DNA sequence: TTGACTCTCTTAAGAGAGTCA
DNA sequence: TTGACTCTCTTAAGAGAGTCA
């Protein structure tokens, strides 16, 4: 198995190679009105990607490094968490963007949770909206808002009461 | 089927049906602190549930009726919104649970949007804790609150910002 | 060892359609 | 005509693994 020492050095090589990503800045609702600016390392629309990326999807990608002639490969936003747990609560944990954008690859931007934590972070009100993530949101989600919902609770006769 | 008379027709079996199913008091977060209570008309766990109705996954049904001599059939939950466009922004439209009770055919806790602003109903917090939903929530998400977040954002080196 | 492709799968909110009796 | 089953599909947040040179 890859020892620690091995794991961190695959997280290094990871950095390095996404620090050289463009950098693009974008200006996004904080809530309550509030703009704020965050800094994305976006990984290239097209190949080549970088050292050690290639991509597995439409919107994924993976890294693969060859240590000791064995060849290892991970989930390309899942790179810097492999020294933490990869379970909680019976869930596994997922890469989750905080600034919605799934070609930034920036580790500043990204947390480690369940699935239905990722999910709900698309319509939290923000850091200055009324986040109550323990691990706060970097912006309020893109679908946050009063939706566009085409037709409410209604009943024909009298059969309901709510 | 296509006629509005024979769409009101579907509807009015439907609801003198779901009238029939068993109601079954939920109380509820609201948000806030406070607590409701809502009336929700549970479809049978197994056959029979109804007539009209039969069951196509373990939390799935479907409503037929035989109308000018062929079978109509449509999503259980559909069928108060068979007047309604069927699409929004290009986006399907969806039959949403405000009750988050998935056997509940209650029209009162129904709505139709998409599957986004229907998704985005489990973390919401709720009508008297800030819910902005237009067409407002009945309840707290059963998903809202601070997550079970394993770990936030990090570097270990110097490359990246926020 | 490395790049650039290929394929299918998970989850939990939702769907359509066919086989028998 | 009605009932009770069977199967696979959609979406948008996420995944693992194979092939070839
Ligand atoms: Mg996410
Ligand atoms: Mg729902
Ligand atoms: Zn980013
Ligand atoms: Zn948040
Ligand atoms: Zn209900
Ligand atoms: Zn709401």
């Amino acid at each position: 198995a890859l020892t620690n020492a091995q794991i961190l050095a695959v997280i290094d090589s990871w950095e390095e190679t996404v620090g050289q990503f463009p950098v693009i800045t974008h200006h996004v609702p904080l809530g309550g009105g509030l703009q704020g600016t965050l800094h994305c390392y976006e990984i290239p629309l097209a190949a080549p990607y970088g050292v050690g990326f290639a991509k597995n999807g439409p919107t994924r990608w993976q890294y693969k490094r060859t240590i000791n002639q064995v060849v290892h490969r991970w989930g390309s936003h899942t790179v810097p968490f492999l020294l933490e747990p990869d379970n909680i609560n019976g869930k596994t944990c997922t890469a989750s963007h905080l600034c919605h954008n799934t070609r930034c690859h920036n580790p500043l931007h990204l947390c480690w949770e369940s699935l239905d934590d990722n999910k709900g972070r698309n319509w939290c009100p923000g850091p200055n909206g009324g986040c109550v993530h323990a691990v706060v949101c970097l912006r309020q989600g893109p679908l946050y808002g009063p939706g566009a919902t085409v037709a409410g609770p209604q009943q024909r006769g009298s059969h309901f009461v709510v």
